[PDB]
């Protein structure tokens, strides 16, 4: 696999959004891997509508601004044969009417693939071969939420619990050794404000820090 990889430099990752007061970062995180399988089959890099998410997904389980999975929003673009673009469906961060309308769709997926649970070697093919990755994380800590710079790490993170949806986008090290100081590029949807220009190092091969590698996966495109 190579020592690094960033998708961001090849077109694969749109500018980095914000969900501001809903808790959708599970429709961010879905959108961010569709915008990148799309993009990889494709060519063309089109920004999809986390509010078709919200508001239509009620059935396969997710709870819109309450809560959500990667998982199921990948089964509902499935079950319902596309999904509309932030251009034609924009977000507004509040549970609204659905309003899928299927001749606005730029994207589909035949259900997903998930990696191997826990294995963190797992998702560094995953990200070296097929491009950014769906993955949660435990990001409930003050650390996290006044993250600025840096490789991020907290002894109190859980492998387990897990409380956010996001995207990996890279990996990468610090230094010229790249078997140290590693990290995982991850792209956060607290708007560009936040963090590292919108993203943030997370510890790798560090045990799974924050259970980056415990529930990961990527739509079929």
């Amino acid at each position: 696999l190579p020592k690094s990889v960033d998708w961001r430099k090849k077109g694969y990752v749109t500018p980095v959004k914000n969900q501001k007061q809903c808790g959708s970062s599970w429709a961010f995180s879905a959108t961010g891997a569709l915008e990148g399988q799309m993009f990889r089959k494709t060519g063309k890099l089109v920004s999809l509508s986390e509010q078709n998410l919200v508001d239509c997904s009620r059935p396969q389980g997710n709870q819109g601004c309450n809560g959500g999975f990667m998982a199921r929003a990948f089964q509902y673009v499935k079950e319902n044969g596309g999904l509309d673009s932030e251009e034609s469906y924009p977000y507004v961060a509040v549970d609204e009417i659905c309003k899928y309308r299927p001749e606005n769709s730029v994207a589909q997926d035949t259900g997903f693939t998930v990696v191997a649970p826990g294995k963190e070697k797992a998702l560094m093919k995953a990200v070296a071969t097929v491009g950014p990755i769906s993955v949660a994380m435990d990001a409930g800590h003050s650390s996290f939420q006044f993250y600025k710079s840096g490789i991020y790490f907290e002894p109190d993170c859980s492998s387990k619990n897990l409380d956010h949806g996001v995207l990996v986008v890279g990996y990468g090290f610090e230094g010229a050794n790249s078997q140290n100081s590693k990290y995982w590029l991850v792209k956060n949807s607290w708007g560009p404000e936040w963090g590292s220009n919108g993203y943030v190092k997370i510890a790798k091969d560090k045990n799974n820090h924050c259970g980056i590698a415990t529930a990961a996966s990527y739509p079929n495109v």
